[PDB]
């Protein structure tokens, strides 16, 4: 396996090259007013964030009745924007059968437009649909999912029609907990996220989902397919993608309760890394992402919980029964942020021959950062190639974060005397190489994605499926097809694939695991091919499976084209 870095070629994801740290290196908190958390944020260069508080928790606190809103103290001064996501629990205190949805929406706009400081993102209800059958709701099931979507729609409509908020606050939804698009032969997609996009999507600035590994893995090809489907349908519906927001990502350890444990609760860090590389490659269509690691989470530390900390906590009190006076310990989740500290700059060109080895590279003035992650279940040796034999690179330091499920995190920083010829990387290990670079850019390469008017197509044995694409700027560089399929695990993953009539090789491998422990495979399989097969303008992809069943969920062409600028 090989990875190649060209630090003399600047890389763009459509219009952006620079890494936006604020899209990634965040905690699931807004506790920057805590002395310990605030110091951590500065020390590790971390942003915010997410909070369960908003117009509906504020209003209920005043009126003690769902769907009834107080008067907001009038305020007509400047509105500043704090970068975080405000969300609400999908409680009966916030939404209920019989609610006046237009009044609820009006209230969000009244609450925020009379505030001196608003969140950059409002995500009205957290994981709403999984709560649609909760006993306390007087409307349940599909009717409640529809009411929750109408609540979202009203909020987006009212916020956007308020000139004090429009352009300042972005409304995102639906904070999806369980992005099992494929369930029920894609009935789940049709009745959850498709329905959301159809019924509230016009009023949303972007679409939000939660991405978790069980410790059943979404990292790798499943999460890629999950997010590609949202983009692919948004293109069809709106004529363009809308940005994504990954309002939680991490791991869930499968534990009889949600209490923190020093070994089990750090297993999530490997998931942070595995998802991060996916999301870095989406920066041009990503508002924000939030690693699911929080703060002191003092709300959890109660008699009823035996004074345990919450699993997602970042700080653990030395004395849980004296919270007023206790010292607080920063746990080993800190090493996720240590690994990525100072990493920034313009993307530079990088490729990896093995889809299980995720690669990133950035150049910030005289510093070069090269990152690798192993999604496979075996160690892999990766040959590192550079066309200039690294002549301009010196003072190499290797950072390594290895998550072992029994031993916890092993984090090391080592000076090495030259860029390595090859690197061995074990499962759940992420490496960041930091070096000085003295070089200037002689070329750029621009990654664009092209979406089809066709999506969600049922597969029949021997029956070709045609996917048209338009507006392609072809040229020199690289290209690939992102082919997402949901099929029984035994169904073929090796269709015949033709690019403008020319058959191309379909790889055996894809990002991450085989999903053998799932009944339905739902994943994006990349099919690299020669860019020279693409034409300027219209292109067609035709694919044929030898067996029936399942669907092609989305087909997206990725083109990385050499460009001046
Ligand atoms: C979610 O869980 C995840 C799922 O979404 C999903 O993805 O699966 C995941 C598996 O990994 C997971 O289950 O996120 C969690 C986040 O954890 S955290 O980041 O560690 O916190 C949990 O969310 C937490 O849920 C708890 C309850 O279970 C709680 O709601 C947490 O938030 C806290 O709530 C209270 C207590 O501490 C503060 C936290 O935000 C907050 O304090 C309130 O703050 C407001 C101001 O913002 C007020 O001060 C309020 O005081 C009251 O109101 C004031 C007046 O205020 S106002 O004028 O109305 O504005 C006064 O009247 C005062 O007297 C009064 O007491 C104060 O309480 C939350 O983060 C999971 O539960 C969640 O599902
Ligand atoms: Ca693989
Ligand atoms: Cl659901
Ligand atoms: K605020
Ligand atoms: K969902």
């Amino acid at each position: 396996h090989m990875a190649s870095v060209d630090y003399n070629t600047r890389r763009f994801l459509s219009g952006v090259s620079e890494l936006d740290r604020s899209k990634y290196f965040n905690i699931h908190s807004t506790s920057d007013d805590d002395k310990d958390v605030g110091k951590f944020l500065a020390d590790y260069q971390v942003g915010l964030g997410r909070k369960f508080w908003g117009p509906y928790s504020y209003a209920y606190n005043k009126t003690h009745e769902v769907g009834k809103y107080p008067q907001m103290k009038p305020y007509s001064g400047n509105i500043s924007v704090k970068r975080y996501i405000a969300t609400e629990h999908p409680y009966v205190q916030h939404i209920q059968g019989g609610i006046d949805v237009q009044a609820a929406g009006a209230w969000s706009a009244e609450y925020y437009s009379n505030s001196e400081l608003v969140p950059e993102f409002f995500e009205p209800l957290n994981e709403p649909f999984v709560h649609a059958n909760d006993a306390g709701f007087t409307v349940q099931g599909q009717a409640m999912r529809e009411l929750m979507v109408d609540f979202y729609a009203s909020i987006g409509k009212h916020i956007h029609n308020n000139p004090r908020l429009n352009g300042k606050m972005k409304v995102i939804g639906y904070a999806a907990a369980y992005p099992a698009w494929e369930d029920g032969n894609f009935n789940y997609w049709n009745t959850r996220m498709k329905m959301f996009i159809d019924r509230a999507g016009a009023y949303m600035d972007g679409f939000s989902v939660h991405l978790y590994d069980g410790i059943t893995k979404r990292s790798g090809s499943n999460s890629e397919a999950v997010l590609d489907m949202v983009e692919a349908y948004s293109y069809i519906k709106f004529g363009h993608v809308k940005p994504l927001a990954i309002s939680e990502f991490g791991g869930i350890d499968n534990k009889p309760d949600d209490s923190y444990d020093d070994i089990s609760s750090v297993r999530s860090v490997s998931s942070f890394n595995h998802f991060l590389f996916n999301l870095m490659e989406r920066q041009d269509n990503l508002f924000i992402s939030i690693p699911f690691v929080s703060d002191k989470a003092e709300w959890h530390i109660t008699a009823a919980n035996n004074y345990t900390s919450y699993s997602a906590a970042l700080f653990i009190p030395d004395n849980p029964q004296n919270l007023k006076n206790t010292t607080w310990r920063l746990n080993d989740k800190k090493y996720f942020f240590e690994l990525w500290k100072n990493v920034k700059g313009e993307r530079v060109d990088i490729t990896s021959s093995n889809p299980d080895i995720q690669v990133q590279a950035f150049k910030d003035g005289g510093r070069l950062y090269i990152a690798l992650d192993n999604l496979d279940d075996n160690p892999q040796t990766v040959y590192l190639n550079n066309k200039n034999s690294w002549k301009d690179v010196s003072n190499v330091t290797k950072r390594s974060l290895y998550v072992n499920y029994n031993a916890g995190i092993e984090y090391t920083e080592q000076n090495v005397p030259s860029m390595p010829e090859s690197i061995s990387i074990v499962p759940n290990q992420t490496i960041v190489l930091v070096a000085d670079v003295s070089s200037a850019f002689t070329n750029s390469i621009i990654r664009n994605k092209y979406y089809s008017s066709e999506y969600l197509k049922p597969i029949s044995a021997g029956s070709s499926l045609s996917f048209p694409f338009t507006g392609i700027e072809s040229g020199s560089g690289r290209a690939s097809l992102r082919m997402s399929i949901g099929r029984p695990v035994s169904a073929s993953k090796k269709p015949v694939v033709k690019i403008n009539g020319t058959a191309v090789s379909v790889p055996d491998n894809w990002k991450g695991y085989g999903q053998s422990n799932r009944n339905i495979f739902f994943g994006m399989i990349e099919v690299p091919f020669d860019i020279q097969l693409l034409k300027n303008g219209d292109n067609n992809v035709d694919i044929t499976f030898s067996d029936g069943g399942g669907h092609v969920s989305s087909m997206i062409l990725q083109v990385e084209k050499y460009t001046v600028s």
